[PDB]
DNA sequence: CGTACGTGCGTTTAAGCGGTGCTAGAGCTGTCTACGACCAATTGAGCGGCCTCGGCACCGGGATGCGTTTTTTTTTTCGCAGCGGTAC
């Protein structure tokens, strides 16, 4: 019943949600792993905090 | 005006070739596992309205430093007449 966000069990302040749902919808591949979201966001958040 | 390329002829090398010998590693087949798509339902994260108050652009009014001229000086750099010692 209680439902943890995926960017809260990363540690990401970068939703690893959207990014799964952005990478499925975008016509990337067929089959999205599901640690790419994670693994994409977290680089996200990196490059947004060094240039911040 | 100075010099560092360019040509070319002469030595030094080692690339290229064709073939031979050994073996990693490419790249396929079959099997089976784990992982991810799909669905449904349930949520709260995230978005479009409101309503401040404070960080920012602004403004005018001196203050610091930066460039221009042009005035006064310091240092160097010839040139003319006015010396002190030779010479006799
Ligand atoms: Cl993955
Ligand atoms: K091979
Ligand atoms: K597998």
């Amino acid at each position: 019943a209680k439902a943890k966000t995926r960017s809260s069990r990363a540690g990401l302040q970068f939703p690893v949600g959207r990014v799964h749902r952005l990478l499925r919808k975008g016509n990337y591949s067929e089959r999205v792993g599901a640690g790419a979201p994670v693994y994409l966001a977290a680089v996200l958040e990196y490059l947004t905090a060094e240039i911040l």
